[PDB]
């Protein structure tokens, strides 16, 4: 229970690498010394190395060099996939193909101040001589945040009794601005038994009598999920990002409270 990232997807002959720190709690104390808006970064870069013969080992240490290894877990909130493709055929089993999936927020005007300087010198790098490292500015992010209600007799498992779901939708400026309103409430009143903390989160994210409504389902169910996908919202017309890399928040209720339910 807590924060679970979903599965990432396992392609047959690629390595397939996975950094982030988004599982951490929200900072409130770092991210005040943010004091102006930034976007959200974005890299959905890909590119096919069929005949330049580079290992896997290459790829990633020069993604390494021009990305991974720049932004780090103390100035920014990232969550990043890097592939490598390769030729299981080759007798030197050469990359053929890679990606990065990435979004990331400096959580601080230190970090503001080092990714703008970052930004000068990278964005627009020649990787393989094959695609350029775009960083991407998101133009916002809309939550489309989706809570489970229900009763699971085994805990171990996956299957549990539905008993209500609903959804709701929140335009936010940045994952940064997503991370310092909802996810940090989430932490301090989603994952409470004191119904004037819980009640009021509902009303607050769900639907603004959703308290009075879930009061009952509280008391009768011993697990809760919140699922918040984050849609970026690109510059361009009918542009969204949606990363892979997915987290939900689960709530074993029947372990977490003294009378094993919600409420």
């Amino acid at each position: 229970d807590g924060l679970i990232f979903s599965p990432l997807p396992q392609n047959k002959n690629t390595v397939v690498r996975h950094y982030s720190n988004e599982q951490e709690m929200p900072n409130l104390s770092q991210m005040a010394q943010r004091t102006i808006d930034f976007p959200t970064q974005i890299v959905r870069v890909s590119g096919n190395l069929t005949g330049l013969e580079l290992s896997c080992d290459d790829v990633e240490n020069e993604i390494d060099q021009v990305f991974s290894k720049k932004i780090s877990p103390n100035l920014f909130t990232y969550n990043t996939y890097v592939s490598c493709g390769y030729d299981v055929n080759d007798p030197e089993q050469h990359a053929t193909n890679f990606s990065i999936q990435s979004y990331f927020d400096p959580l601080t005007d230190n970090a503001v101040d080092y990714l703008k300087s970052y930004l000068k010198e990278y964005n627009g790098y020649n990787l393989f001589n094959t695609t350029t490292l775009q960083i991407e500015n998101a133009k916002g992010i809309i939550v489309s945040m989706n809570l489970n209600a229900g009763l699971k007799s085994n805990p171990d498992k996956t299957p549990f009794t539905l008993y209500r779901q609903d959804r709701n939708n929140f335009y936010f400026k940045s994952n940064f601005d997503v991370r310092k309103e909802l996810i940090s409430d989430i932490y301090q009143r989603f994952y409470s038994n004191d119904p004037d903390m819980i009640l009021p989160f509902f009303d607050k994210w769900i639907f603004s009598y959703a308290g009075s409504v879930y009061y009952s389902i509280l008391m009768a169910s011993n697990y809760l999920e919140l699922q918040p996908e984050r849609i970026f919202v690109m510059e361009n017309e009918g542009d969204i990002f949606v990363s892979d890399l997915r987290y939900y928040f689960a709530n074993l209720c029947m372990k977490r409270n003294p009378n094993k339910h919600c409420l």
